């Protein structure tokens, strides 16, 4: 009676320079009660062939796991991705990609920190980014809101650096802790890219260096500058001329003080997106996306002077769509790493996705696109625990104003010694988003104290609507539970204000069915998703704090199968010789399951590749769902031993079918049974998918 489980296997490092050491790690454990002995196999491929083999004999004690430890020495080639498959037998058995790049940009993997807290230990700053770099491969961090100011980032009193520094937010941001998550990302072999804006700055701006010469306008009289208003009669942004070179050599400063004094490698380079009507301090109307491509490329031969081992860039295209606005300036133009463009509503439908991502590697001559695409955006999802059914404390149910869910809400919420108690019940350990629905028209921002489990945890902000009748779910705050039932109390409290009622408390929950085919898409068209950051933090909206909606641990063990795939086959998807093969959807024939080339609302769509060596189909479940990548989704309905006819040219030379899938079998390829043929519509090569659940590829 022998038995356990490979609980992780991960690499030192999410990217090595070819040559370098790989030190592959299983996580393994003995589940019985006495210790075990035996062999634990390593097996490493590139695609297709077994290209290394190995073993150890190991003893693991009972109830322990340890650490087996693998080392290999990458092959010479750069721009290569393998499978790692460690087999414990018994055991169990676990597989991680290797990605040998010299250069991140070819294949980035891009995450994001957004958390600078003075109590944040170097040992969590440490395992926050090796979480991301083991489990997801991430390669590259966003620092988002690092800076002090948008145009003086650093803070210093004289020539010292303050320790710490508050935000726009009112964010305590701590120096050192910052530092020590770029170590930590350059103990992965990643780059850090430091945020910042290409034409913002502050309130007070002319005591800070910068001249309002230097601006841009709504009129011609240099009355109104552009601007953000945060609505607090203080906090601002303005804006400036992106060709304006006083601004280009301030701003650029900025960016090198920042590569120079923090170790960051690059530069983040984020934008409002469109804008009209837009003159400089002297009334010249600009052409406005026209002034990006010369800041970019200016800002790289800048960043290159001063550091050609740390010259990254990038540049969001906001609103990204094909000829969408700044776009195929920015692509076609700018001398960015990598591309970046964050999705708005332009392309909505996973095909008008494809396409804006096809065009983008066709300006670019395929640079790597990397997309911001805040996926389950605003939809109110997960657990709902109703109000009116909740324990309550000189609180009543009431339904005298529509909106609410279930049967009511609670109301007569209004005086110190109220309260609403939901007892929760949740399936595991881990963070649950707790979210509030609620009504306010008391004219201001009301507040309630929350606890948790009888503690308290937090006063909670609910903003102002302009009826009674107008809800809202922006009110969380998130919190990590162990698994069963727990207290979630609302409670007004001495020195709380205001009045609400409480519709529901939903567990904010990101929906993986949408998750992984929006990421199966994503990769199948040649891009990555910009979505994972801090400690398995997912993007909930465009302010990357916003921790509205948590991953449950069956999307969290999806996404690192997706993300190791999109490593361990990044030769099939994201090099430049890899293209669409010509022609449509008559090249591929799935005999009785409906099917698309178009990504057409609940078909298995397919799409057919090509590089010199390979001919690759993806096969991509939309059966029972629609063709929106964003909106939470169905399972898809599971296809079986799918009866499948691949056309091919006579040229074409095949000695066997190869399948792949981050559905089954931790990512190994499985070699499949197939046959040649000819019918009326040419020459094929059929196999059978033994299934289909979000996302296959087959290559040959
Ligand atoms: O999470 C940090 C907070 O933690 C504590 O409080 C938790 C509570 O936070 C909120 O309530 C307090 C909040 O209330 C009001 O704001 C509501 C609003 O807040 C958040 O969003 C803020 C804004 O985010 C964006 O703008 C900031 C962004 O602007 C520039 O960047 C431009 C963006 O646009 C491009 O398209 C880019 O691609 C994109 O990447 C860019 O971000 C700038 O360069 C950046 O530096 C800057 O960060 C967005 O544009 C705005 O629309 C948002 O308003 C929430 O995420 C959002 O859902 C919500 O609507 C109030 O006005 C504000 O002052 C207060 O902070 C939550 O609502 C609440 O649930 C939670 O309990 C702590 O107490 C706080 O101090 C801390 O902030
Ligand atoms: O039993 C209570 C204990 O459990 C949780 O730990 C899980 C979590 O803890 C660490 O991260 C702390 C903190 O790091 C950053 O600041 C992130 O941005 C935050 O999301 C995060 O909470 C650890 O390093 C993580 O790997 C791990 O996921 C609680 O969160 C603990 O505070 C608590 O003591
Ligand atoms: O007039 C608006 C009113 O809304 C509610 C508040 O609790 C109250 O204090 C305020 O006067
Ligand atoms: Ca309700
Ligand atoms: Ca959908
Ligand atoms: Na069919």
């Amino acid at each position: 009676m022998a038995s356990g489980d490979v609980e992780r296997v991960y690499t030192d490092k999410s990217r090595y320079d070819p040559g370098d050491p790989v030190t592959i790690t299983a996580q393994v454990r003995n589940t019985d009660s006495i210790a075990w002995t035996g062999t634990v196999q390593l097996r490493i491929a590139h695609l297709e062939d077994q290209v290394h083999t190995a073993s150890q004999t190991v003893t693991i004690g009972g109830g322990q796991t340890e650490d087996v430890q693998f080392t290999w020495t990458s092959p010479a080639t750069d721009f290569k991705g393998y499978l790692a498959d460690i087999d414990a037998g018994a055991l169990g058995s676990g597989t991680t990609a290797i990605d040998v790049s010299s250069d991140f940009a070819r294949y980035p993997r891009y995450g994001y920190v957004s958390e600078f807290h003075p109590d944040e230990t170097a040992a969590e700053s440490a395992a926050k980014i090796d979480e991301l770099a083991q489990d997801y491969k991430i390669n590259a961090w966003q620092f988002y809101d690092w800076m002090w100011r948008h145009e003086t980032m650093i803070k210093r009193t004289g020539s010292a650096i303050d320790s710490t520094w508050i935000d726009l937010f009112n964010r305590e941001i701590s120096w050192q802790t910052i530092q020590n998550q770029i170590d930590a990302v350059h103990d992965q072999n990643g780059a850090a890219m430091a945020y910042a804006m290409i034409y913002a700055a502050r309130e007070d701006y002319e005591s800070y260096g910068v001249d309002s010469e230097w601006g841009i306008y709504q009129d011609p009289n240099h009355l109104q500058q552009l601007d953000v208003d945060f609505g607090n009669n203080s906090t601002y942004m303005y804006l400036f001329n992106p060709a304006n070179t006083d601004w280009q050599s301030f701003i650029h400063a900025q960016y090198l003080d920042a590569i120079n004094t923090a170790g960051f490698d690059g530069i983040h380079v984020d934008q409002m997106g469109q804008r009209n009507n837009v003159y400089d301090y002297w009334g010249n109307p600009l052409n406005f996306p026209a002034t990006f491509t010369p800041f970019i490329n200016e800002a790289k031969s800048t960043l290159t002077a001063n550091n050609s081992d740390k010259d990254r860039i990038t540049y969001n295209i906001v609103d990204g769509t094909v000829d969408g606005w700044a776009a195929n300036e920015v692509s076609g133009g700018a001398d960015v790493d990598f591309l970046y463009s964050e999705i708005w509503h332009l392309s909505d439908s996973y095909i008008q996705l494809k396409d804006y991502i096809d065009s983008l590697k066709a300006n670019s001559g395929n640079k790597a696109v990397v997309l911001a695409a805040y996926m389950n955006y605003r939809e109110n999802i997960g657990d709902r625990y109703e109000a009116e059914s909740a324990a309550l404390t000189n609180t009543a149910t009431n339904n005298n104003h529509s909106g609410y869910t279930g049967s009511g809400f609670v109301d007569q919420f209004a005086d110190p010694g109220d309260a609403v108690t939901f007892s929760i019940t949740v399936p595991e350990e881990g963070y649950y988003s707790l979210v509030f629905r609620f009504a306010n028209n008391s004219g201001f921002t009301a507040t309630r104290n929350l606890y948790v489990d009888s503690a308290f945890e937090i006063e909670l902000p609910f903003q102002n609507q302009p009826s009674w009748s107008a809800w809202s779910h922006e009110t969380w705050h998130q919190v990590y539970l162990t698994p069963g039932t727990h207290t979630i109390k609302l409670a007004y409290d001495a020195g709380n204000v205001g009045a609400i009622n409480l519709d529901s408390l939903t567990l904010g929950t990101f929906d993986p069915h949408s998750i992984r085919l929006a990421n199966a898409m994503m990769a199948a068209s040649g891009a990555t998703h910009i979505e994972l950051g801090e400690d398995s933090q997912m993007l909930a909206h465009e302010y990357y704090p916003n921790r509205s909606k948590s991953m449950r641990s069956e999307l969290k063990e999806a996404l690192k199968q997706h993300y190791n795939f999109i490593t361990a086959y990044e030769n099939l998807l994201f090099d430049p010789d890899v293209v669409d093969n010509d022609s449509g959807s008559q090249f591929v024939n799935l005999d009785m399951v409906s099917a698309s080339g178009d990504a057409s609302p609940n078909t298995v769509w397919h799409q057919v590749k090509r590089t010199p060596e390979y001919n690759i189909v993806h096969f991509i479940n939309l059966a029972n769902n629609d063709n929106q990548w964003r909106n939470s989704a169905n399972p898809p309905t599971l296809h079986t031993n799918i009866a499948t006819k691949v056309y091919v040219s006579p040229d074409e030379t095949i000695s066997g079918v190869y399948l792949a899938s981050p559905d089954h079998d931790d990512n190994r390829t499985q070699s499949l049974a197939y046959t040649t043929g000819t019918d009326i519509h040419g020459d094929y090569v059929a196999f059978t998918l033994p299934s289909l659940e979000y996302w296959s590829m087959v290559y040959m």
